[PDB]
C-alpha cells in the first residue's frame, strides 16, 4: 500500500517515454511565454494553405477532396498516430503485456478514443488546439466553420476539455488516469476479466494515493475523475455514431482501416 508509489512512477515513466507531447510542454506553448516561438495560427482557408505550404507541415494523406475533408484527414492521421503511442504506452505496463494479445486488442479497441479525448484536453484551450507537434494552432472558430458533418466532430471534445482542464491535472496524474482507462474490466469480450479487474483496481488505488500527495487541498478529485471516465465513455459512443454517419453520407471521404476496425462491432 506504499509501493503504489512505485507502480505510479513506473506508469509516469511509461507515459514520458511514449507520448510525443506532454501537457507540460503543451501548456508552456499555449501560454506563449517559455518557448519564444509562437505556433502558426490557422483560422481560415488562406492560413491553412500557408500552413501546408511549409510554415507548419501532404503527410501521406489520402487524395485531396476539399477543405473540410482535408482537415478531417489531418485529424484522422493524428488520431491513428496517437493510437500507436497508446499501444506502446500500454505495452510498457508489465501487467498489460502479460495479457494475451487478444485481450490487449480488446482493451485498446475500446479504450483508445476515451484516452485520446482525455489527452486532447492537454493541447486545447477554449479558443483552439495545438497541431503539428506544437508548431501550429487551429482555432475552434475555424473548425466550426467547416462543412457539416465535419464541423460537428470536435466541438463536444472542446466542451469536455474545458471542464476537464479546470481540474488542473498534471502529466503524472494523467499517466495514471490513462492507464485506468486502458485497463478496464468492463470491455465487451474480454477473456481474462478477473486479471484485468485486478490490474484496474491497483491502478485506481494508486491514483487516489497519488492525488492525495499531489493535490492535497483538492476535495473530491478522485470521485470527479471517475465521473469523467464515464463522461468519456459517452463521448466515444457519440463519436462512433458521428463516424457511422460520415461513413454512410460522406462516401468520398477515406476512412482509415484501423479506426474502421475499432468502430466495427462497437
Ligand atoms: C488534430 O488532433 C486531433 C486528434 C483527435 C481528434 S478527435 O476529436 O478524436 N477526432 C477524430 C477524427 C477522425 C478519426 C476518428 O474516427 O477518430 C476527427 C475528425 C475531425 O474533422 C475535423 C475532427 C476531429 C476528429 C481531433 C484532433
Amino acid at each position: 500500500v506504499a509501493d503504489l508509489k512505485a507502480f505510479s512512477k513506473h506508469i509516469y515513466n511509461a507515459y514520458l517515454k511514449n507520448f510525443n507531447m506532454t501537457k507540460k510542454k503543451a501548456r508552456s506553448i499555449l501560454t506563449g511565454k517559455a518557448s519564444h516561438t509562437a505556433p502558426f495560427v490557422i483560422h481560415d482557408i488562406e492560413t491553412l494553405w500557408q500552413a501546408e505550404k511549409g510554415l507548419v507541415w501532404v503527410n501521406g494523406l489520402p487524395p485531396y477532396k476539399e477543405i473540410s475533408v482535408h482537415v478531417f484527414y489531418r485529424c484522422q492521421c493524428t488520431t491513428v498516430e496517437t493510437v500507436r503511442e497508446l499501444t506502446e504506452f500500454a505495452k510498457s505496463i508489465p501487467s498489460f503485456s502479460s495479457l494475451f494479445l487478444n485481450d490487449q486488442v480488446t482493451l485498446l479497441k475500446y479504450g483508445v478514443h476515451e484516452a485520446i479525448f482525455a489527452m486532447l484536453a492537454s493541447i486545447v484551450n477554449k479558443d483552439g488546439l495545438l497541431v503539428a507537434n506544437g508548431s501550429g494552432f487551429v482555432t475552434r472558430e475555424f473548425l466550426r466553420s467547416l462543412r457539416k458533418p465535419f464541423s460537428d466532430i470536435i466541438e463536444p471534445k472542446f466542451e469536455f476539455a474545458v471542464k476537464f482542464n479546470a481540474l488542473e491535472l498534471d502529466d503524472s496524474d494523467l499517466a495514471l488516469f490513462i492507464a485506468a482507462i486502458i485497463l478496464c474490466g468492463d470491455r465487451p469480450g474480454l477473456m481474462n476479466v478477473p486479471r484485468v479487474e485486478a490490474i484496474q483496481d491497483t491502478i485506481l488505488r494508486a491514483l487516489e494515493f497519488h492525488l492525495q500527495a499531489n493535490h492535497p487541498d483538492a476535495q473530491y478529485l478522485f470521485p470527479k475523475l471517475l465521473q469523467k471516465m464515464a463522461d468519456l465513455r459517452q463521448l466515444v459512443t457519440e463519436h462512433a455514431q458521428m463516424m457511422q454517419r460520415i461513413k454512410k453520407t460522406e462516401t468520398e471521404t477515406s476512412l482509415h482501416p484501423l479506426l474502421q476496425e475499432i468502430y466495427k462491432d462497437m
